[PDB]
């Protein structure tokens, strides 16, 4: 999580393990009921402003390896180019939705801007994977 500090600086705080444990174990699996975990994750992305690593941890905890892989792959399918339309250009896809830890600096606006886009894409990916599972 990212939090605006009392000194005007953005601070990184890791998820608490009790929160992670509870989110997973108080909830049905993603495959069994995609809507419940999707809603949970959407709220977490909003309220906790997680970093790229937080998102990996959140997905890793709540999803199985197969679920998580589908979700990230769907997220990358959601990347758009300048024309406001889909792109499959590796450099554009990787730039918006990196699968490897990026160099994004949470203390900077550029870095928080990348994070906002990444979380929007992740949510789309989650929604879209959920729908496939639902039909």
């Amino acid at each position: 999580p990212l939090r605006l500090g009392g000194n005007g600086q953005w601070q990184y705080w890791p998820f608490s393990s009790s929160d992670l444990y509870n989110w997973k174990n108080n909830n049905p699996s993603f495959s069994e009921d995609p809507g419940k975990l999707t809603a949970l994750i959407e709220s977490v992305l909003t309220t906790h402003q997680p970093t790229w690593d937080d998102c990996q941890q959140l997905l890793g905890t709540l999803l199985t390896g197969e679920e998580k892989q589908r979700v990230l792959l769907e997220a990358r399918k959601a990347v758009r180019g300048n024309d406001g339309r889909p792109t499959q250009l590796p450099n554009e896809v990787d730039a918006a939705f990196p699968l490897e830890r990026p160099d994004w600096d949470y203390t900077t606006q550029r870095g928080r801007n990348h994070l906002v886009l990444y979380r929007q894409l992740l949510l789309a990916g989650l929604q879209n994977a959920g729908r496939s599972l639902e039909h």
